[PDB]
C-alpha cells in the first residue's frame, strides 16, 4: 500500500526485509516489488560460499564492497582506523541504512 522511500523513514518495520535464510548474516536483503532481490554484504566481510564472514585481508571484500551499486568502494592502510575499507556514502543523506551500505 506503499512505495519506495528510504529518504529518512524512521517508521515501524512496514518495509522491512522479511527474516531471510538465503542472505548470510551481516548483509541486506533488498526484494524489490517487480519481484528482484539484491544482497549487499557489509564491509570488511568477504565471499566465502554464498555466505559472509569478516576476512582478515578485505580487498574490498566485495567486487562493491558490498556497498551499493552507485556506492563507492575505497581502500586504504592508514586509515585502518576508521576500518580498513572506507566506502563512500552517497548525496547529502544524513540517513545511513544497513551499517552505511546505503545512503538515504
Amino acid at each position: 500500500m506503499n512505495m519506495d522511500s528510504m529518504d529518512l523513514l524512521g517508521i515501524d518495520p512496514k518495509h522491512v526485509c522479511i527474516n531471510t535464510r538465503d542472505i548470510p548474516a551481516n548483509a541486506g536483503c533488498f526484494r524489490y516489488d517487480n519481484g528482484n532481490e539484491e544482497w549487499r554484504c557489509l564491509l570488511g566481510y568477504k565471499k566465502n560460499n554464498n555466505t559472509c564472514i569478516e576476512d582478515s585481508n578485505p580487498t574490498c571484500g566485495n567486487n562493491n564492497g558490498g556497498c551499493d551499486p552507485t556506492a563507492g568502494c575505497q581502500t586504504a592502510e592508514n586509515r585502518e582506523n576508521s576500518k580498513k575499507i572506507i566506502c563512500t556514502c552517497k548525496e547529502p543523506t544524513p540517513n545511513a541504512y544497513y551499517d552505511g551500505v546505503f545512503c538515504g
